[PDB]
């Protein structure tokens, strides 16, 4: 039965302490940087948060523990200051949205109102006014999508539209055995909401990758590998948080269930998977359609793949610099995380 399978996992992982190596070391060629105006933008974000129709205590818990302006600052360390507000706001949207919707009918209603908002704002007849009904996490999305679209070409807008629809519908669609690990991992590859952040590098850096390059197999592979990398490192980094509220559909635990690995072996398996996909990602760059003549085009290709890589390294770097997933005291002097599956 479900309970039996979930029972044994809780028993097998409970109170386990697992020291995790510094994940950024597994991606050595990809550096972590910080946008230089994070503090100043956070002042603006704090004032803006006062008007978001989310509960004060909830907005402050997100700001205090997740501090998504910092995540935007690591994803987009070289953007100009004026781009940082909309990037940070979007990240507060997606984490607030995910939180409120984390009841079948409520999820169905909100997803449809959110898809409506996405179409309203990014589609062929733009309407940025929220309907009078709108719940807080939908009402706040209209000005965010409007501001992003103002800095995007219609080519990038179409990609952001489809990527946001994919994320929304992945959440709606996900509602006797724990799931198979590959099934879970592949589900997160399809549904995880990292791809709108790759596209927002085009807002952040004020460029458009041509679609013929975006559809090239090497670019498609770099986007995919970086999506897989972000997910994999998140499986490890979020394990303590997820296990503490007994959300056992965590890749590490699914490896424990399906293959009877220890929690130590399972985490080591995910780390191996990160090394494989990083090496695959690195190989794809030589296959990209680099121009022999066009400096601007090659700077755009460069920037776009750096956006992809910073999603992987930046997600890690941010997790090591906030308390969304663990207490920062759990990191030692060389940034090894001591997971604690106590509860
Ligand atoms: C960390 C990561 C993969 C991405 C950060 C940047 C973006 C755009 C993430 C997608 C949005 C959400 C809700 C991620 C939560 S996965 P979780 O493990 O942090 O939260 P959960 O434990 O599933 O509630
Ligand atoms: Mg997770």
């Amino acid at each position: 039965t479900l309970s039996g399978e979930r029972r044994e996992i809780i028993r097998r992982a409970l109170n386990k302490k697992i020291l995790v190596p510094n994940i950024l070391e597994l991606m050595p060629a990809w550096p972590s940087e910080f946008q230089p105006n994070i503090d100043e933008v956070n002042v603006e974000i704090d004032e803006w948060l006062k008007t978001v129709n989310v509960a004060k205590e909830k907005k402050l818990k997100h700001r205090a523990r997740g501090n998504y302006t910092l995540l935007a600052g690591i994803y987009y360390p070289h953007c100009r200051k004026e781009k940082m507000l909309a990037l940070s706001q979007f990240l507060y949207w997606i984490f607030f949205w995910d939180d409120e919707i984390d009841d079948r009918e409520g999820t169905i209603l909100c997803c449809a109102e959110t898809n409506k908002c996405i179409n309203d704002c990014l589609g062929p007849e733009p309407n940025y006014t929220p309907p009078p009904g709108s719940r807080g996490t939908v009402e706040m999305l209209y000005p965010i999508l409007r501001d992003l679209r103002a800095g995007l070409s219609p080519v990038s807008t179409m990609r952001l539209k489809q990527e946001l629809h994919d994320y929304v519908n992945g959440v709606k669609n996900q509602q006797d055995h724990l799931p198979n690990p590959w099934d879970h991992f592949q589900m997160r590859v399809d549904d995880v909401g990292v791809i709108p952040s790759i596209t927002q590098n085009e807002y952040a850096m004020d460029f458009t990758l041509p679609d013929w390059i975006r559809r090239h197999e090497a670019m498609e592979e770099i986007v995919l590998q970086c999506t897989k990398l972000t997910i994999l490192l998140n499986e490890i980094l979020s394990l303590q948080k997820e296990f503490r509220v007994s959300q056992l559909e965590n890749l590490c635990l699914l490896f424990m269930n399906t293959y009877d690995m220890s929690i130590e072996q399972s985490i080591h398996k995910v780390l191996g998977l990160l090394k494989d996909h990083y090496k695959i990602c690195i190989e794809a760059e030589a296959r990209l359609p680099w121009s022999t003549t066009d400096e601007k085009l090659n700077n755009n290709i460069r920037e776009y793949i750096r956006g992809c890589q910073r999603l992987a390294t930046g997600t890690a770097c941010w997790s090591y610099n906030c308390e969304r997933y663990f207490k920062l005291s759990q990191l030692n002097d060389q940034q090894e995380l001591l997971l604690d599956l106590s509860r």
